[PDB]
């Protein structure tokens, strides 16, 4: 009635060019296939935002470093997870079909080789950022072990609407990619376990982690109780491999076991529907 | 540039009847005084949820039970805030004005005896509660040592919603009084972290302590700074006075610290706002 | 598929007088039917060690400090437990039948009011306590949400074969009542966290709270899962409320995915009865 | 009147043949100079599971990355303990003599380079180790600052019979060698601390530290005095050093400051007869 | 090669009259006798500043709220310290001999009923309190188990030169009773750690527990090892007894094991520390 | 009305030549502009002790290990603050210009490429460092933000009297920088948050970080509120970097909301007379 999970706290890429992407997609197979070898109950493998591609400011929007979604990376992502039986979740940095500033983009692919979600970050800075606002809403998929999936990127979980979004929609777990610098490394773990109990359910959370010559990131690996309890939490090093089990029918449970007003008091809900708010 | 609060963890009354109210009515008074002369720099006083007529759940909402706002118990606490020259946050459980279910309410009273902010708790904490949810809003009011002060009650400090809307009308100190059991203590730390790092705002909270012959009550004053780190945290006793100064013109330098989409990507926000948030 | 305990972290008796035992009764009794008003879904109650008779060191030998198990005291610990529909757990200083020194005994009784588990303590905390130790081993009994349910008392818990025998006879949920002194809170909540990941095993364990005179009872109620993680944890106040969700199903799950002779030559000497430091 | 300890967080080494065992030997003579020559007063290094001869699940058990007890290997280590005057604690996957499985051994070389300990895991976890279980019992030797020295690898400090079985015979600081992955840290520290108390023992466990291209062990190198409280932890991170003052003569005082002789537990009966069901 | 200690955290007095003072007195002297009955083996107990008198500020220097020292106050703790065969440590408003302000003062009884040592306040907590600052230095006296003991009070433990000067004078165990509000939690837990640090000494240190009024006191127990690890830690309900066995010589072997460049320590001996 | 700080857990350096001393400070240079660039509101950035030269007790001391200050290696920290304009703290092993034994140095350089203060060590440890006692006192600058800053080194945390000099000089914002090997970890954190408490001040500390083939040294730098509260700790990674906001107009209002001697160790300390 549950299931194996696995976040890598991947080491932060030093990018300089397309070889080094096809590099870090090699090491992230590489790792699919290690880490199902070490855990053989694995089915739900996590790797941080910005895995792919990195974080060169200078270069991470040219052509070279952008890639199509789905395409011949995201497929070499799949034939990983067929082969080894696990649901993946991969950053893509993803080329604008329309020609306009690209996506920071997730994705899921499951034990079939099936990309069952794929959802564009919402909330980019933007001042260091450059990503197009995501225009995909905050989907949800079919995972292992009855979890219902929602993924969101980095910022995304620092706002509460966010995982509030992911609940409302069906998830009973919410997966967080991202590639933050040590300097919320607190509110990491703060905004982690706060979204898993407002809404009743499992986040799951992993950060790169190491020095890419600007940043240190801090990877910790955090699993939180859909109580907001931390289960396991990872330290700051490369390669940290944060594994628990997650039950996500328990979550099912306290919602349906724990006529009513139905109008909203809150004006910033009515400003942020109406796009009016400041 | 900054203020002192004194939250105080107020033994839970154990009422029987209107003159168990006037007991704790002078007993809260009383508090107010000697505090004060305790700390003379005080200039926010805070008492609990239900510090004024308890958790009788079998007579609270009986009109013996029931005070209106203001009324003779507010003067009270007036001229009380006015002698001592400190604001005051108070819990009275109000009598309906047309004959309803009652509301569960909370005042500011300011250093001259004036009411200042009125609040009635939006989320009535279901299925044990029966006051009426809230018909306010969430106001605002200028405090001391340039604070914008805004009041939530128990359950409303669960919602991230609350202390979304607080800080979206401008507040940058966010008051919880509480009448919580032991059961919540984990995530009532949580959630006055969380909605203090999340809008960049100071949060005061403070629940009664002790047991009234069914609960006990955690106390566990919390001062939360706008990084959402625990300044001060008080245990378990009843009579706990938890103290901080606190800067809000910090939290409103952070805040401080093309254009953005408006676009709205929430569904729950969309239907809240429309009334049909299921 | 899982049951609500709560855990009372009873203020410690001082106790006099036989009437005082009795003023002890109706508090406990009271404290079931309140409990379960403020908590609807509640199947399993928790009462510390001594909570019935105190730690009068000058009397609680004495025919008047001591009952019998079960008794007219027990049974009107089972009314309120039919009455009310949950499982208690329950402290009593025993007679001894023959005479002999009294046993400290914890019993379990269902939300029919019938008496499906007693176990005597078989770890007297020595030099200080005067009870004989147990002579009923370490029973098993079934309870709410498809737990197994054992119970121990105090220095038990300290000792990591009582967990151990526990699980072995099919607990999967140990309860362990105290009257520890603040001296070994330590020590306490680090065994109720070793003794339920050793077994993978819940652990339930609740001492008394409060100023007897003579010691202060740190109170500390605690709820540990199986992997040894403390779920809920009381501070020391009298009368705090330690409330908790337990799944023993996951307790089984975890334990059905995991030489012959003896490597110990204590478990050797302790099992032919010449265990000898 | 006590010693100090060192515990060395070994990065975990990537074995493909006998050269990189070679490698690791030789890096242990290393770290054991440059650490006494850090530590002037170091009188007990200890190194992780596996440390020699690394983790490659596919060769283990080959002729290659095997060892005798004593060999050559041992021998080496035994000069390094003897120059720098120190005791050393090492892991070597062992050469079966009669043939067929081999063994997990730890070794003890005093300052004079005797080996004066030689342990075989009694609790090897059959599903992913191959190793026979040890037939040696749970040795103790004499160890520096009047301590009585026991070690144990890795699973076994999980059984808290391990830990009993080493104090019982005299062991007053209990030695952990391991090689876990990051998934049992949180049990790591606790069983290390329980493993203490229970027997008013000290303990210093340390893991192997690093990622081998499959698992991340997490070092955190872990110093508990008999009461169990942890005195020293180390982090993650590769070549961390956990050093700290023990003082046995503490653990004896606390063990004679500070009967019924029949046994109530059916697993040490049925575990002591081979009838653990 | 160790002593048992107990750290009370004796609830607030809340004191109208002397005659309320001789009530804390019998419950004082009572608390030490079954203290000792319940722990057999210990040798040092500790009670919190003001634990005699109280914090009525509006009375705490007439004459009825004051005592000699020594005195019928302390000879009858002291009785109890000879009945008991315990060191106690005590604290005592005292009146000033002078007629001038009283002092705020700390003494130790050894198990003969002997005092043993006798401290005034060195920082009173201004402006709130109104003592004298203590004008006996930091003494020092020979104690349980090979201890040296060093007593100071309240604000005492912030300032390091107090620690520093109590292992200077030979100590390796300071106590530190105290009267705080929950304000300084924080700082009380740190201050206790980093003076063991320091100065490689065991601290042991308790606060007043409870509610008088007007203020909520801490209690908080701690026991520090000399490497500045807390090894037992208390909570803040009245009545809680903290208790460790501590090993002086193990702190003396760990210390056994010119010019001056600070203006502040030259401004300082010179006494214009500005 | 604050700045922003940035702590580096520097990697141990393995030096064996004067060439390897030229790689760390251009390592330490790129690590300026690069941190700069990551954080554009830096205004103070903390290199740990012995981050120019290692520790290499065998050739520490020797002349190709040993610089001037000011001199050219000075001189290029200087320029590259000046083009980063960031206040830097930095380590140099100082040749003594006695001829003596060497000093443990820090400096302090603005913005503008000016050299503020120069901080030779006070308590190098004799039995096992080998540098001679500090002989300028305690100094203290004008830092950013309105900070008066002080800088003190390794062992100097751990003795009260060294964070009560600063404070008295008038220092709201206290620098450690450290060496330290994992055995002083916790007396480290610690002693960071009473130096702070005790003297109403911030406290910023960071050490080396990563394996040199003896010791470990722990990094974690740390950053305490003037209540004695760490605000922000690092892990023991080489090259965490360790920010923090820091308000030193609140550490100076904290302070602003008899007179003999009781303490004889003053008094002898005054005197050189203290045994």
């Amino acid at each position: 009635s549950g299931f194996l999970t696995a976040l890598i706290q991947y080491p932060v890429p030093v990018v300089e060019s397309r070889a080094d992407i096809d590099k870090q997609i090699q090491q992230i197979i590489k790792t699919i296939h290690s880490t199902k070898s070490g855990y053989p109950g694995l089915e739900l493998i996590v790797f941080p935002e910005y895995s792919t591609q990195g974080l060169n400011t200078k270069k991470w929007t040219t052509e070279e470093f952008l890639c199509t979604v789905p395409g011949p990376e995201t497929d070499l992502f799949a034939e990983a997870c067929k082969e080894s039986k696990v649901y993946g979740v991969f950053s893509i940095m993803e080329k604008n079909p329309d020609g306009g500033e690209p996506y920071n983009t997730a994705v899921i692919i499951d034990p079939q080789g099936e990309m069952i979600l794929k959802y564009r970050k919402l909330n980019p800075w933007v001042p260091v950022e450059p990503w197009k606002a995501g225009d995909l809403g905050l989907p949800v998929c079919d995972g292992p072990g009855g979890s219902k999936l929602a993924v969101c990127i980095c910022h995304d979980g620092m706002f509460p609407e966010v995982a509030r979004e992911a609940a409302y929609k069906g998830a009973n777990v919410l997966i967080r990619i991202s590639g933050y610098s040590t300097q919320v490394s607190e509110q990491w773990m703060l905004t982690n376990r706060s979204n898993a109990w407002q809404n009743l359910m499992y986040t799951l959370s992993v950060n790169l982690a190491g020095y890419d010559g600007v940043f240190y990131y801090f990877g910790e690996g955090q699993v939180c109780n859909f109580d907001g309890t931390t289960l396991v939490q990872g330290h700051r090093n490369p390669w940290e491999i944060v594994t628990a089990e997650v039950y996500p029918e328990l979550a099912d449970q306290a919602r349906l076991g724990w006529g009513g007003v139905k109008e909203n008091p809150y004006t910033f809900v009515k400003d942020l529907a109406e796009g009016k708010y400041k």
